[PDB]
């Protein structure tokens, strides 16, 4: 009952449940329909571009946070009307187009609803993404399904249980009529015999005008990535047409919270990334070391749904009747819900565990039960004491014995 | 089902599916429980008065935008706890009122919600005016229906699909003694033997406190309608109580993007119209020409409810799966609605086309497919090649070959 | 004295005290640095275009109201990285501009700080505009000084008590690489050679495509209202008058721009009701009639006691009392308000002061009975526009 | 010179430095056109009122902060436009005004610039007021003088270091003739015959409409007064027309920071005070016990006006190069400014220490230098020692040895 | 003269004026009494932190930007009232402070008005920053002077132009007893026998906690920005040069500062279209190359005329039309700009001034023939790096 959708009887961490195959890559999809993901008010999908490979431009009623989870990229996003500013010097022939942005593993990349984006894989390894949909957004005035209107290709569609792209629906010689070209351009347009699917081998390196890496970028991103196998180890112009849409929330000296032998926290909102005022999203990134716990709280204002980057945890999330409706290891590819409220608690087995978090609200944040920031804190010894029947000796070391905020050292 | 509301398969233009007659004008609904209707989450109706008539006294539960298709009139809101600022001279039995606004051809006027207003046709004419409702406003609190809460005359219901109006259901000595005033009155407020209906025949002029033409006045919105007419041939009180609620979007010179072979499209937001910030609604108004064409687009933010003022066009409206779920001409009179993020294309017949569009978003905004503000430009050459499986020089053409922005000429 | 700068010991309405001729128009200009345009941080301009008459384009470091006080003509203001929606149809030598205004007799427009417009006068008679400068406004970084720079042309500075645009202060050379043109374009430019000052001649007709994403929302807000126009009032009694005004609840950009206006139309012997401005100064314009206008300091002295005449301007300072009675042709003003939503406070009328204290507190202030109190209350019916 | 305002050299509290007597109470003022009170744009005066005493009524081109240091009244602010609700019963020349508020010992009371208000003695003891005037606010466009128009009686102007109110200036027939009054009518409002200067005895109880205090918002106060004395030993007119002024900030249950031995702080901003937002203003409120510590802090955002209202303190404020620049003990009645970003320390004397501040942000807020929220606490212990050239030891007692937050005990 | 000090007669790009030798590192300045700086509201100074350097921990009354030029370090700055949340583990004497931060090389970062940090260069290289004091900022209610309080060390002050710091100026024993400490550790904090002025050496191997509801938010809010990364450009043409632009859509903190900036770095030839800013004054710091500026005011006159130079600094006013070209090794600058979402108007390229005015109305500007406008309008096919 869409009255009572988040009356929730078990929950599970869930892998994908089916897979697109596509002449250069693979789109994963978890089910929407799950009793979960709809009290959330999230679809979610992974894909994987495997070298040279071109995920056709593609826009969506929902908004949208993209998690690289692996790899090195190009997007992709296009934003109505503004001009092109990346273009061939005079000194029409010469290519232009709007700015394009490196993606690479830990960015997370916002994409509003109706927006439409590609990406390329111009690196060696596969590019894998998390997409993460809002469908409960304001933003995302159609109904509850995500959807996927694509503007190139002739794609499967990722979310449905003479043409599949939206201009493949106009009649062919008003289509030439209003582009002002032929009749078997505007039938390439319409990708009615295009049998790549989604995500499209490119022969030959893609050019397009693009400003040079590094080299002192390359030796940046370079470091960064040795540092996470060492931690695996232990006018117009100006303003609105050149917003950030990425933020790099994986490295590990972007840690919000951190204790070394216990774990990082990285967090985004409106005040990392401004675009996320707009929509209204947040996000977190973790990377918590072996046996490491997320001190046990409830989120405030928001959903919390995790994809497990790496490794595994224990997990318990539990309902306003002390029921802790998930109850597991959650491992590696998998996505679970903790709704909004119900407290939850993780403890990492011994290799670790990563995760991205996508929060449904602005500014999202949590309310901890230990730690040197808790709940039990902000009580008078003597509310504790009686609340819970203990010495006020107890009650002190409820209080203080937990030294640290959120990630605590086991 | 309410998770799947904009599911929808076929999608039809078309006119009021019923009509009420009162004495003196008569009200069209189109049924809001039909498919699109509900997937928009708008209500639609059409007023006719005729001259001395009298609009009674209403407001609603949700937003409106009314369109004023042809005549002359005044229209008079009512803001709670302003104080009257039209007062007759005493150099009470004097006359004072809230500001009346002339209304006229081509001016929409924004309602808010629970906000009374009456309105009355002091023109030559009959007044034609479209009323479109946000009933899944966040300014509704109450369901997905829209109501009018009558405060004179016993109404028959719109919206339908001893006494009518709010006055009437209050016990009449207790509003007598409210009022302070006998009950023969405050029964001819609850007007149990009024038989007129919503729309009151005035007798001879209705005299109201009203600023003169004048005129000096009368010769500008002359000057207007031998245009209108060429081109389809060949403290408180001087701040929050005096806000705008109107603007003229149907004048030829006040439109945003005009091509003199293809036509003209002005845009009504919030950064003209300052309580569209507050309403949350955008609309449009366009004259396309003979056989111009409205570029392929998609609204990014918002549904368009497309009312048809005069001629014609040809209509798809493209869902996420390519399939056409609207391919018609559309016609003077009627009304179809394009959801959010659909693919939309638009050539006007021989005697050019043209519509009002009600936008449930502020600040709605498109992304075309066609021209120089088009997503086509906004993408490097090769990925257009990639894409679409065509050479660099079929790319270019795609890119450069439409020269205008959003209104094409044929 | 700065810290001083509104000690002002006494006002007068006046025309403009400066004048500058061009080809195909004037520049008449009033002196910035009168100590009453100094208090309000206001400069103030009247500029008159003759038939066919182009004002040629240039941006100021202020923001201004513009009013229209006759005739009609065409604005073309020009907003950074905006397309151009103006485009004559295909089938380059395609005349392609952004969107143009139509303004006209009573339309106020606003003008932010560094945004480039031109206007054009293609009617019958003269076009005739005031413009004011918030000059003290948070939108000008420079100085208190007013300043026009112009794009084309080679005018004569309206702000002072071979060529001077901006594009003449450039190498020649250099302009013309960046422009990709030759050296004899770059330099037509410059306006070295150019004599009409900043208001120049137009032969025959000027053609401009004219009607009968980022394009349909930033790039189209609206710089104009009608104020002028009898209907649009706010506040109207037949034997008094009518006062429309101009602020963020009507036109978004003043929101932005953080300026009010009002236009108001007082009848034989009208009264505009007295009052204070709350939150700003007004600088008020006569487009025709009289008044008698007597404005009050904090100490109880009229620093202006005066008729008002047809295109005198005078400045009532935030917080002065101010009383104005129409003389026998009654009353046209445009006023600029230097304050986002200025409202007032009157001290007559329905709406004052007076009727909000209880009545033995206005027997106690003014030592008068409990009925004097209730006739000052209650005798007056009508609002802020006030009947002889 | 304006351009270096702020290089004060000295220092000083000091006591106000002129009187004005008035039939029924006095004001006293402090001069603003000392360097400090120029340098932190503020100017300040006091002001009492005899039992039975009307402040008659006035506004300022500055908004202010009126701290009510004893006694109890009412005050009548009013706001332009909105309607009398205040009204004596029908059940047509009654008694009608626009609301009233009380007003005792503890309230801070909010004045917009431009807005008018009087003010009445009815309680037993004298009323006294500090009146602290914004005069670099934004709000203020005459210039940095104070100014206070008085509406009624002929005032002595107390900011100047034929009658002479606002009406006094206007043709007395003109005057007459806007008010429809008789001219001997409106030669009483200009009143140039008026002997008494701006607070004014009332003759018998002032009548207007008041609604009662009880019977228990008496015990309330009561029981507030008792608990500081024992301190001292150990439409429209629902919204914008209602807005709140005033908040009691200085009963002791009112606390943010409380710390037994040492004191209490409460605070005011726009979390606490709507209008303080507008304003862009706050105001402090402490109490300090014997020998109790203010941390040293310095001010962020803000200047802070100290008006001593009981005790006493030493007192420090050091300014960018180390020099302290106000050294004193500060007492009753004494005002000192602590400029923006000087340090500042403060030590309480044996009766304890009580002040109002004014600070001239909205929410203004301080860094300490010393407790649980310091900066020396933010600072990695390495850093500590390398910048002090101390002992790891030593640095982890800078930290850790003091455990309170604002408000130390000896 | 405040009332005029935007007049400016002349202009020049210099190096900075003053010295400030210290242990580990050295603080240089730009004389803030210049016409030029006064104008625009800004102080500058370059600090240079060398090997194992720690930048002692300071506050100034100006919100500021500062640029990495070159080099590797750690900032801590600090946040009012937010927890330390990089604390050691247990299993109290560990240690535990407020979030470090890494800045490199490109890294724009933004320290609010009264808000104090430290610097510590732990890199090969010395660490090399520009740091721009917006002193006419609302967020200074001091005066026009850029003042820096220090919180440790006897600095010798470097905007002058028991020792000296905040806890210097405190009673000893008061201030002990504050910190509940012995009067020979608080002794220490006011720092009278500091020999080392603001930069200090490390000593070690300066170690602390580092990764290899409001914590989450207020707390952990963004500083900084790359935008010296040449993959972050905005615009970009490759024979022309690229653009990064700094403001509120990117970095949510500069909506409070009401600040911007900008990096760019000109190719050979390569001319920045002539362009003014509309809303701001820029500050531009050569980092690297050379470039022809010309500066232009209302009158028409080029102000600053110059061959501006690795390490100069040169200021364009808001409103005032400017032309760069890149020399024969390129030009690299960044760019503070003195207002929220500071923008250009370019009287060159696809998005200029020209494009926007109908063709006709060029032609009798300018004129020139219908087709020499058009020849303006659309020979140079870039918008903002124009190719030459
Ligand atoms: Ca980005
Ligand atoms: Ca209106
Ligand atoms: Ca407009
Ligand atoms: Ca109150
Ligand atoms: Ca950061
Ligand atoms: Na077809
Ligand atoms: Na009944
Ligand atoms: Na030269
Ligand atoms: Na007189
Ligand atoms: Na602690
Ligand atoms: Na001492
Ligand atoms: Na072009």
């Amino acid at each position: 009952s869409p009255q009572n959708q988040c009356q929730l009887n078990q929950l599970q961490a869930r892998e994908p449940d089916n897979r697109i195959q596509a002449e250069a890559g693979q789109i994963e999809t978890w089910n929407f329909n799950q009793g979960d993901f709809q009290c959330a008010g999230v679809a979610a999908s992974r894909i994987t571009i495997q070298r040279n490979g071109l995920h056709l431009p593609s826009y969506s009623n929902a908004p949208q946070l993209i998690y690289i989870v692996q790899g090195r990229g190009v997007l992709g996003a296009v934003f109505s009307g503004c001009p092109e500013t990346f273009e061939e010097s005079q000194q029409r022939q010469l290519d232009r187009h709007q700015k394009t942005r490196r993606i690479r593993e830990g960015d997370v990349v916002a994409i509003p609803a109706g927006v439409a984006y590609w990406s390329y894989n111009d690196g060696d390894q596969e590019l894998v993404a998390v997409n993460l949909f809002h469908v409960s957004s304001d933003h995302n005035q159609l109904d509850q399904n995500p959807r996927k209107f694509y503007l190139a290709g002739n794609p499967e569609n990722e979310f449905n249980q003479n043409g599949n792209n939206v201009f493949s629906g106009f009649n062919t010689q008003l289509l030439a009529q209003a582009l002002n070209v032929n009749e078997e351009t505007a039938r390439n347009l319409q990708g009615q015999n295009d049998n790549r699917n989604q995500i499209i081998q490119v022969r030959g390196n893609l050019d397009f005008v693009q400003p040079p890496r590094g080299r002192q970028e390359r030796e940046h991103e370079e470091r960064q990535q040795e540092q996470l196998q060492q931690e695996r180890q232990q006018g117009l112009e100006e303003t609105f047409c050149s917003l950030r849409l990425k933020e790099n929330i994986g490295n590990p000296e972007r840690a919000d919270i951190f204790s070394p032998r216990a774990g990082r926290i990285s967090t985004l909102n409106s005040h990392n990334l401004p675009i996320l005022r707009f929509l209204r999203l947040s996000a977190e990134r973790g990377f918590f070391y072996r046996n490491g716990i997320y001190s046990p709280h409830w989120n405030v204002n928001a959903h919390s749904v995790v994809y497990v980057i790496r490794g595994n945890a224990r997990v318990q999330v539990v309902n306003e009747n002390g029921d802790a409706i998930l109850d597991q290891e959650v491992q590696q590819g998998q996505l679970f819900i903790v709704p909004q409220n119900h407290g939850v608690i993780q403890q990492a087995g011994n290799q670790g565990f990563e995760y991205f978090a996508f929060k449904t609200e602005e500014n999202a944040f949590i309310n901890t039960l230990a730690g040197r920031t808790s709940f039990l804190r902000a009580l008078p010894d003597e509310v504790l004491a009686n609340a819970y029947q203990i010495s006020r000796e107890q009650a002190r070391q409820l209080k203080y014995n937990r030294q640290e905020t959120i990630a605590l050292s086991s």
